[PDB]
């Protein structure tokens, strides 16, 4: 048993709630938050730059000194830092933004990252801003991650629309 609550089962593994991720984390405190990154770590909007604001920019500061020493994360790839105010852990992971045109098939590579967690609040890798099919993320998320993955959907058209059209 968990702390999460009010989200629909879609899977043995996958819930999902229309629920706001910095909210839900700061209620939650969950183990690991998953952050859509991008591979500087640069949280400047969609879901980085909404959590990185509710760590009073503390993500950040973090970030631009994890890249000086290690430099930028892979498309596909992620990195373990600080939670904050939100959670123990922040699992940043980088999607494909189909807006800068990088191949979609790293979706399935980005939600790998989850599998070496066992519990995560994650959001929809690569919707929103990013600029894939959140129905299609869904699917890789259902498709790809094993361990027991919370998502949160802040639209809440989308989110009934997930539901509706989930196989
Ligand atoms: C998954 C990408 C997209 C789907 C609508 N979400 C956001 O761009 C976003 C922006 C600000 N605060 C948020 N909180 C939350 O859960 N998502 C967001």
């Amino acid at each position: 048993v968990n702390s999460f609550s009010g989200y629909l089962k879609l899977t043995d593994n996958v819930y999902i709630k229309n629920a706001d991720i910095v909210e839900e984390a700061k209620k939650v405190k969950p183990t690991v938050v998953v952050n859509a990154a991008n591979v500087y770590l640069k949280h400047g909007g969609g879901v980085a730059g909404a959590l990185n604001k509710a760590t009073n920019n503390a993500m950040q500061v973090e970030s631009d000194d994890y890249i000086a020493t290690n430099g930028p994360l892979k498309v596909g790839g992620s990195c373990v830092l600080s939670g904050h105010n939100l959670a123990k852990h922040c699992l940043h992971v980088v999607g494909p933004n189909v807006n800068k045109g990088e191949d979609i098939q790293l979706l399935k590579s980005a939600y790998e990252n989850f599998n070496q967690h066992e519990v995560l609040l994650a959001p929809l890798l690569s919707a929103g801003i990013f600029g894939a099919d959140p129905i299609h993320s869904l699917r890789v998320c259902v498709d790809t991650v094993r361990t027991n993955v919370y998502l949160a959907v802040f639209d809440k058209n989308l989110y009934d629309k997930l539901v509706s059209s989930f196989l």
